[PDB]
């Protein structure tokens, strides 16, 4: 139960007077920057633009979209000078303001625009679930314009980052679904149809099996759903991929084809791990807090026996904070299996044990937090060792 | 006029749909990211946790600390479930919350908590003016929790890193302001007499002339501003630092002290760039969209005569992406005198032409955005130099 482990890593805490809305503390905000890291580095690697819209847009604009009557109930509103803005429960329709700036032709297509977009959204307070259901959450987000040509390459683009990403945390049950369309929604049958299609044979194509979900895609239009699991085996979509032939159109979207003449884009919408909070309640249950080298708030914890040592671990603790590992230092008078606990239940990967042989011999005593007794090692070959398990967001620890 | 520059390198916009409210663009975005890893690189050096706190708290909380009473007209508040929320104007409240998790004593002070925290204020607005005065932006925020010896201490601490910070930019206009006690606000006299005095003697043991301006304090402390000046040489607040001795007891903020005793830490209140959109501003205005190599959205483009040389720029393009230069290749079927003019316009620090000479060596031909030529040069040496121009943070080229 993620709830319980967030208390006992001090990750993040919720109160009465913000339901649904997280405080991360430092350790956990230092695992959510290390997910956005990550997501930045595939950015780079499959090309998409990083932009920033703004939190609230006029409730004129929410009307435009069909948000208004389709999905006003989970959205928060505000008021200045006799104005009613809604704080943004999606990132979408910011996208296409931005992309809707200077003219466009099919040369600038395709166009990948990515946002961590802090989303709001007034769900019922009865169903709101630890980190999984909030009210307040940040997308790893996307949305990618493109041509009617273009749609089969960029949604296997989105398939493929998806296993992508997925295979770093080592996911084996990955359940697909289709959610078709609801019966509120926008667009014409004839768009749902050719939408619902084309997910399925992208799909199909990748030889991705999948159920459908009747009734589930979003009022824009039909989605992907990767689906994961948590300790009670409760389901939570988590990577989405959409389909829409309606926002653009209604946000006055176009480019100048080929021909010359005026066309709108289409619009692929998608989220990897869905939203960063969710994804991290996700990671914090699948490991039971046991998270990869990379992931862990506090890496290395270095420890002394007496005062004798105390020295040595301070040294030892700026070299390695150095070598850019998040490293601490323990020093309080506790017996060192006292000690050893208390990291081994905040669990710190790697702890390390300097007696006085350690001092004398440059060395250090390595312990995990699976109990693992891994002896004296040189200083240098840890530290080489620890940034290998590092860069290369290994899964699993020395050894293993 | 960094709004002429913005639209012109394509930064940001802003639309009446959402007054005070930045679309940041990717290049936009990409300067203020670099801002956030260049502050993050201090934060780390100066010892701050990072945090980061909900967009919307309980209105009764906003009571409970005077808000409500003194700063209302400037808060956005909406509702859910019969309950009234305020989006935060500011980052101490949820800071406090955060510290508040847990017993506190003598042994974790100072604490220091920094935040790239979204406030919302609803401004005016008649006041409302590009970058520098906005409705939503992001403070690069942090409250310090100390006891009342580690006041001096602390202080300077906050004076130096904003002399720090500033000096990459180069500032040379660094007017010093002390606001004092406001009409309506909380503490005591004593309290507000002590507050005074201490950032008076922190100013005059840095050695920073500086004038009084009597009733512009917060409600909750007296300031040192900071003030930067653009082109039409305005006065804006950026850096500033603020001594609050009254609303961690309203929050009911405590720690153990050494005799054994609750006391009620000390807060001090700072941010060293202001916010990131204001200083963004004076960004641009400062350097008229000629950013420093470090802060430049494209650092490098790479061009091509003819087709005869696009397999050698992509190769090149590789190259320097995996270097960690943010670069871009122009293989347009364009004349090579009008692709640098494209690039030189929008202020990129380096062009490097690859005709058949330069195909044939292994070498590039570089110029800059000024029009400086530095002739044909060896692949390797270029990267080099690039990342030291990077990792500096210098403000003036290879060149100039
Ligand atoms: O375009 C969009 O607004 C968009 C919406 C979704 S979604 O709302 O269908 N998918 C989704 C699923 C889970 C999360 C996490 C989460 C956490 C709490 C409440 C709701 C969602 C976020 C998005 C996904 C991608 C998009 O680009
Ligand atoms: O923690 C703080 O530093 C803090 C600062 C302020 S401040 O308003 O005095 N500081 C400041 C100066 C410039 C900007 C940029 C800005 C401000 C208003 C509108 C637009 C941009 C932001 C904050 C208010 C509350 C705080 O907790």
């Amino acid at each position: 139960d993620h709830r319980k482990i967030g208390k006992q890593l001090d990750l993040y805490h919720m109160q009465e007077e913000a339901p649904g809305m997280v405080f991360w503390h430092n350790d956990g905000w230092t695992i959510f920057r290390e997910l956005e890291v990550f997501v930045r580095s595939k950015l780079k690697e499959y090309q998409y633009q990083e932009v920033k819209g703004p939190f609230m847009m006029d409730r004129v604009l929410w009307e435009k979209t069909g948000h208004w009557d389709n999905y006003k109930d989970a959205m928060f509103t505000t008021s200045s000078e006799n104005r009613e803005y809604c704080i943004k429960p999606m990132n979408c329709p910011g996208h296409v303001q931005i992309f809707n700036q200077g003219l466009k032709s099919y040369r600038d297509l395709p166009l990948r625009m990515a946002e961590f977009g802090s989303c709001h959204r007034n769900e019922p307070s009865g169903s709101l679930h630890g980190l999984m259901r909030v009210r307040g959450f940040t997308q790893d987000d996307a949305h990618i314009f493109c041509t009617e040509e273009q749609i089969r390459d960029e949604v296997n683009g989105c398939i493929r980052l998806v296993y992508d990403m997925y295979s770093t945390f080592g996911f084996e049950k990955i359940v697909v679904k289709l959610s078709t369309r609801p019966e509120k929604r926008i667009g014409s049958d004839e768009m749902w149809d050719r939408a619902e299609a084309d997910l399925a044979v992208a799909l199909e194509e990748n030889n991705i099996p999948f159920e459908y979900q009747l009734g589930e895609g979003a009022f824009y239009g039909p989605k992907i759903e990767f689906t994961l699991y948590d300790c009670l085996d409760r389901a939570w979509q988590c990577g989405t991929v959409q389909l829409d032939f309606s926002l653009p159109s209604r946000l006055s979207a176009s480019y100048v084809g080929e021909d010359n003449e005026r066309k709108v884009p289409v619009m692929i919408h998608r989220a990897i791990l869905g939203s960063m909070e969710r994804f991290i309640g996700i990671l914090t249950e699948e490991f039971a807090g046991f998270f990869p080298t990379w992931l862990a708030p506090v890496q290395v914890v270095i420890m002394n026996i007496t005062d004798s040592q105390s020295e040595y671990v301070n040294e030892l603790t700026q070299k390695l904070s150095n070598a850019g590992i998040r490293v601490k230092a323990d020093l309080r008078n506790e017996k060192i299996g006292f000690k050893i606990r208390e990291h081994t239940l905040r669990r710190v990967p790697y702890m390390l044990v300097c007696g006085d042989k350690e001092v004398e011999s440059g060395k250090v005593a390595v312990r995990t937090r699976r109990g693992k007794d891994l002896g004296s090692m040189d200083v240098n070959e840890v530290i080489e060792k620890l940034q290998q398990e590092i860069r290369s967001r290994s899964l699993k620890q020395l050894e293993e």
